DNA sequence: CAGCTGAGTCGAC
DNA sequence: CAGCTGAGTCGAC
DNA sequence: CAGCTGAGTCGAC
C-alpha cells in the first residue's frame, strides 16, 4: 500500500454521508460530488490547505462505506449540471457547487470491519458515528481507508500525478 | 441555498 | 439587518 | 421469473 500510503500522507479526512445510494453511484460514474453549502465551504477551505482531502462515503442507514476518493478541485458553480437524485426538502441549487474527485477505492466496507477504529476527534466515537462532514483525526483516517478491501480497477498513477 | 429566528438598557469607569 | 444550518448511528420501546 | 409480503418512532449521544 505504499502507493496508497502515499495518497494518504499528511491528509485530512471527513466522512460524506449520502441520503439515497442512486448518488454515490453516479458520483463514482462521474467522478464529481456535490454537498450542502456549510459543508462545502469547509471542503473548499480544507482544499487550500492540506497536502489531500480524502472524502469517505458511507450512504445512510446502509451500514457500511462505500469507498474513498480525493478531492482534486474546488467546488464549482454554473457547470453542466449533474443530475442528483434530491434528497427531501432539498433543491438543486442547494447542491450546486460540484467537486470534481479522484476515487482510490469504490468497495464497500461494513461497520462491523471499522467497530475497532475511534476518532480522538469526535470524543473517541467509533468512526461509523457522524453526519456529513464529520472530520477524522489523521492516523484514523488513514488506518480506516487501509481496511478497505483492494481496487482492482483503480489506476494511481493520474491523482499521483497531479500532486506531484 | 433557503427557510428560519431575533433585533436589551443603564451606570461605573 | 446579521446569524444559523441541514445528506448521523444506535438502543429503548 | 413471477407471485408474494411489508413499507416503525423517539431520544441519548
Amino acid at each position: 500500500t505504499s502507493k496508497l500510503k502515499y495518497v494518504l500522507q499528511d491528509a485530512r479526512f471527513f466522512l460524506i454521508k449520502s441520503n439515497n445510494h442512486e448518488n454515490v453511484s453516479l458520483a463514482k460514474a462521474k467522478g464529481v460530488w456535490s454537498t450542502l453549502p456549510v459543508n462545502e465551504k469547509k471542503l473548499n477551505l480544507a482544499f487550500r490547505s492540506a497536502r489531500s482531502v480524502i472524502l469517505i462515503f458511507s450512504v445512510r442507514e446502509s451500514g457500511k462505506f462505500q469507498g474513498f476518493a480525493r478531492l482534486s478541485s474546488e467546488s464549482h458553480h454554473g457547470g453542466s449540471p449533474i443530475h442528483w437524485v434530491l434528497p427531501a426538502g432539498m433543491s438543486a441549487k442547494m447542491l450546486g457547487g460540484v467537486f470534481k474527485i479522484d476515487w482510490i477505492c469504490r468497495r464497500e466496507l461494513p461497520f462491523t470491519k471499522s467497530a475497532h477504529l475511534t476518532n480522538p476527534w469526535n470524543e473517541h466515537k467509533p468512526v461509523k458515528i457522524g453526519r456529513d462532514g464529520q472530520e477524522i483525526e489523521l492516523e484514523c483516517g488513514t488506518q480506516l481507508c487501509l481496511l478497505f478491501p483492494p481496487d482492482e480497477s483503480i489506476d494511481l498513477y493520474q491523482v499521483i500525478h497531479k500532486m506531484r
